[PDB]
């Protein structure tokens, strides 16, 4: 019969591409189906790169592929057009806002399959052995709170202890990072939403001048190396008060054998004042049946597995990802495991999206130039004034004459 193969995830960041593996694994035996799963690199622009070869090939090797929030307008014609596969039902039991992403041209490139936001996470027996009750709402608490601990820390022999880690490799995950320093001091969204260029202002500086202070000084000077595992490494081992990260990282925090089980919250990212908007940067995983594909029949019969309430509510209880049906947020179990998935519904609603709408088939060039400009105000090759204005002229070039 059929092999159906899926990409999707990688083995190399927490558990997603085995526990993705399993999912597979699982349909194949509940319908009689062969199938095979293609392993994948960690960074989700590498990902990119390699799927595009795929594609570019026209190649049946592949069924089926995770794709990420910032792909549908670039992979959309390497995808099968799920409409006709789905009643208009079916559909409204995912978030609109995610399905409104996923569909390009009125073509649905993919189904919902777990969302993503950036949440602080932070270790309460610190912040109570130094005296603090909340965490941090403001850069400049965090900042604090940080030298504070990491002082106490480190004279009391931890030399690996840091104040803060987060994403700062040159890769899609510091325009995350980037978004929601930006967009957290005021800054806005770097390509609004409208088409207009903003980050040339004095609050995006701001945020990226902020960002350079933290490097060697609260945060390690490798910081500008990590991507979502090594800053969840450092952290894990119970060396860094705090870390930004996704959802994925609570899960394996409180796994038995964590050296920081029990010992961590979660919350919102901290923001400059109390006027700025929260910050958040949306992410997620949706669910592409290959263009490509001998075998599209069998490929909609596994996505709908892999989207549906029991596979979404495995993912959200063993690997505290994110639904993509607002029912799961109700679920007693799911919320038993995940209390804060109530706490912070909110923040994951009112989570900022990177320019991947506007800027569209043209959106991974978009990101390799603000990466690559906010790197160099991490490594103090520029200061943020200079990044932002040198940013507005590379992404004047990259998108003049794309019309969204
Ligand atoms: O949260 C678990 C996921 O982390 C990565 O994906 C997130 O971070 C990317 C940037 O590095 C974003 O583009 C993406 O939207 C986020 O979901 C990882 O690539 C995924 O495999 C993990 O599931």
């Amino acid at each position: 019969g059929p092999v159906i193969r899926v990409a999707g995830d990688s083995t190399a960041v927490g558990e997603g591409g085995r526990w993705m593996k399993e999912m597979v694994e699982a349909w194949g035996k509940k319908t009689g189906t062969r199938v095979e799963y293609i392993d994948s690199p960690a960074d989700t622009n590498d990902r990119l790169a390699l799927y595009q070869q795929y594609w570019a090939a026209r190649s049946p090797d592949v069924d089926v592929y995770m794709i990420d929030v910032i792909w549908p307008g670039i992979v959309a014609p390497h995808a099968l057009d799920l409409k006709p596969y789905l009643t208009e039902a079916e559909l409204k039991e995912f978030f609109p806002r995610i399905v409104q992403n996923n569909t390009i041209r009125g073509k649905l490139t993919s189904l919902p399959f777990f969302t993503d936001a950036g949440i602080l996470y932070y270790r309460k027996d610190l912040l109570e052995k130094y005296g603090y009750t909340s965490p941090p709402r403001t850069w400049n608490e965090l900042e604090q709170m940080a030298e504070r601990v990491m002082e106490g820390e480190r004279r009391a022999g931890n030399r690996d202890f840091w104040g803060f880690v987060f994403q700062g490799k040159p890769y899609e995950g510091l325009t995350c990072d980037a978004l929601e320093w930006i967009y957290s001091h005021g800054g806005g969204r770097i390509v609004e939403p409208d088409g207009t260029i903003s980050v040339n202002n004095g609050r995006a500086a701001l945020a990226l001048n902020r960002a350079h202070g933290w490097v060697g000084r609260i945060a390690p000077q490798g910081v500008t190396s990590y991507a979502e595992e090594e800053a969840r490494n450092v952290w894990q081992q119970g060396n860094s008060l705090f870390m930004r990260n996704w959802p994925y990282a609570y899960a394996l925090g409180q796994a038995e054998g964590s050296p920081i089980r029990g010992k961590f919250g979660v919350t919102v990212l901290p923001k400059a004042s109390a006027d700025a908007p929260n910050a958040a940067t949306l992410g997620g995983a949706q669910l592409m049946v290959s263009a490509y594909s001998r075998y599209p029949k069998e490929a909609v019969d596994l996505v709908k597995y892999l989207a549906s309430y029991e596979v979404q509510k495995d993912n959200a209880v063993r690997l505290s990802r994110l639904p993509t049906r607002p029912a799961l947020y109700t679920d007693r179990d799911v919320l038993a495991r995940n209390p804060w998935f109530r706490d912070l519904l909110p923040v994951f609603q009112n989570a900022v999206s990177r320019p991947s709408d506007v800027a569209g088939a043209r959106y991974n060039q978009v990101s390799e130039a603000i990466w690559t400009e906010v790197h160099s105000v991490l490594t103090g090759r520029k200061k943020g004034e200079q990044a932002v204005r040198d940013l507005e002229a590379r992404i004047r070039r990259i998108l003049r004459h794309h019309h969204h």
